[PDB]
């Protein structure tokens, strides 16, 4: 039933229609930031200094956004922004494609800074490909709908790294690594605002799918993310509580779905003051 | 004969394997720019000095720029980026639509300032749309080949806007008018890059059209350029000569035919030493 959809539906481009959406452009656009900005000169004298359990983490949490924002940009590129045919969410669109690029880079320029040798680079995972069955399915379904599939995307970017970015925040009053931590503050910053986006989108799609369904994905992506972090690659690793953590995804799958326009389905509160 | 194309076939992201693509993403990405930068303020002072001639000439080659970047994006976005299947040449296809649309939007906030009527905005334009039949079609054609779409765009980004990028600069020394100048020498340099980039890939195609076939399409796109400054618009208008400009043209059209790797077709001069 695309007809119907405002969102969707083919239409005759500065006669602004869609105002809160082409705000968002203009603020993912100011806050364009390239690789070179980050210095990562000063870093290997914090990462020499790290314990080897921190290593094995950071080294593994910078992999897992490897094999994460191409995901991200698969989908937006093939799928995403296809089907959006109104001007101002072609922008947005335009311009997260273009982050995601750097994003990724930032990331490898991170990996090869703190791994000089290409055989350890090669790990990639049966470790992190748990979402592969939940995240890239819904690249791969075709009878997931847009709306399905929004909410899907808005938890890969606001879920599935909110546990790493804590991470990464975490390390960084105990004590610095700016690499890392400037990175992580301009990649946090920038995946809330898509994951915002997402939740802007949603609100102007006429046919959207049930509250059952939108918690399902949710709740299910909160339950891959809680095993990765909790499990998989314990934050223990870097001297973090992992009931806190599991409770702190719970507290942004929470804020995710008020913003969706939902009720709150775990009601914690967020356990880590810094975030 | 797609499996036998470096540049199109299937494959497994900073182990660098095309590094002449990466240096032009990192070359579009260090000359990034947003509509904010260029001052608009200091030139209605400008257009109102002007003659009657030079406003309807001015006002119309910015209208054929607005019927133009969004064709150029709609090939790229549903066409050039889901074919193309190496890594750099992703990145950099990424942001060049990012920039076709801040370009789409600075031509735009020109024609907002410079008409403060929408009854006049509206035109689009029989004038214009002689290009359709040869650009839309290339996105349209089924059977066109990349080697020869990837040629078409080539000449729609170096030929098409050449004349046009011309009269803003002859403009410009008789005199000033910063908005339109400084935009002008901005978006110029932009799809500058972007015809070259179009040249990198055609470099790296094993299957590429015949030379009469790359001829035609080139020698066809110029005739359809000098059709628009000499007749549908004449650069006459702001005083200039039209043999000057339908040669100017033809000495772009063959550094065009140059860089693409074959001889020259018109061997003309540069008949403008501005440029
Ligand atoms: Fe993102
Ligand atoms: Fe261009």
């Amino acid at each position: 039933g695309v007809e119907d959809e405002p969102l969707l539906r083919e239409n005759p481009i500065f006669p602004i229609e869609y105002h809160d959406i082409w705000q968002m452009y203009k603020k993912a656009e100011a806050s364009f930031w390239t690789a070179e900005e980050v210095d990562l000169s000063k870093d290997i004298q914090h990462w020499e200094s790290l314990k080897p359990e921190e290593r094995y983490f950071i080294s593994h949490v910078l992999a897992f956004f490897a094999a994460s924002d191409g995901i991200v940009n698969e989908n937006l590129v093939e799928r995403f922004s296809q089907e959006v045919q109104i001007t101002e969410a072609r922008c947005f669109y335009g311009f997260q494609i273009a982050m995601e690029n750097i994003h990724s880079e930032m990331y490898s320029l991170l990996i090869d800074t703190y791994i000089k040798d290409p055989k350890e680079r090669e790990f990639l995972m049966p470790c992190v490909k748990k979402k592969a069955d939940w995240a890239l399915r819904w690249i791969g379904d075709k009878e997931a709908t847009y709306g399905e599939r929004v909410v899907a995307f808005a938890a890969v970017e606001g879920i599935f790294f909110s546990g790493s970015f804590a991470s990464i925040f975490w390390l960084k009053k105990r004590g610095p690594m700016p690499g890392l931590t400037f990175s992580n503050e301009l990649i946090s910053r920038d995946e809330g605002l898509h994951c915002d986006f997402a939740c802007l989108m949603f609100k102007h799609l006429v046919h959207k799918p049930s509250e059952e369904r939108v918690r399902e994905i949710i709740i299910n992506a909160v339950r891959i993310e809680q095993e990765f972090l909790t499990e998989a690659l314990p934050v223990k690793l870097i001297g973090m509580n992992c009931t806190l953590m599991k409770q702190y995804i719970e507290f942004v799958a929470d804020r995710l779905m008020l913003e969706l326009g939902f009720s709150k389905v775990f009601r914690v509160e967020n356990p880590f003051d810094f975030m």
